């Protein structure tokens, strides 16, 4: 119920967030997927690709200046029995496309946590070219703590991981 939106991120904490997670369900699995939306210009959503168990709340089609937002999904029978995996990506008024990623790691302990974050300049609809840009395009490796680089097209990124229950990575993007 909660999850779908979020504030400007200055209100943002995980202690609000755990509970905000679970308000979806009582469930063995609670996943945070969300951009912060601080760079003065309104996104618009246009698809979502997943492999996911189905969904469970709406998806924020536009985004307000200085905002965020949150998504959840399922597992299960899909790709695993407990957590959530999607990849969808907003286009923003740069005329560029954000693309977001997220998974659960809690389902191969024989491994890290992968992650990664890039924008898609022009126009890219969420299907495997998306994800694929995440798993062949450049995959990268998230082990507690925060990461910030200059990623290509007029502003930066900063990218967080975490590790353990209750746990999760997030992305924003600022000018």
């Amino acid at each position: 119920a909660l999850a779908g939106t979020i504030i400007a991120g200055a209100s943002l904490t995980f202690q609000v967030l755990d509970k905000v997670l679970e308000e979806l369900g009582k469930v063995s699995q609670k996943i945070a997927v969300g951009i912060d939306n601080e760079s003065g210009g309104t996104w618009t959503a246009l698809n979502a690709y997943f492999r996911s168990g189905t969904t469970d709340v709406i998806l924020p089609e536009f985004v307000p200046n200085t905002k965020a937002l949150l998504y959840s999904g399922r597992k299960d029978t899909g790709p695993v029995a407990t957590g959530a995996v999607a990849a969808f990506a907003y286009y923003m008024s740069s005329g560029n496309t954000l693309g977001v990623m997220f998974s659960v790691p809690f389902d191969y302990n024989w491994y890290s946590n992968w992650w990664d974050v890039k924008i898609y300049s022009g126009k890219r609809r969420a299907d495997q070219g998306m994800y694929e840009d995440l798993y062949y395009g450049n995959p990268y490796r998230g082990d507690n703590g925060w990461h910030e680089k200059n990623l290509g097209y007029g502003l930066r990124m900063k990218g967080i991981m975490t590790s353990a229950g209750e746990a999760k990575m997030q992305i924003k993007i600022s000018r």
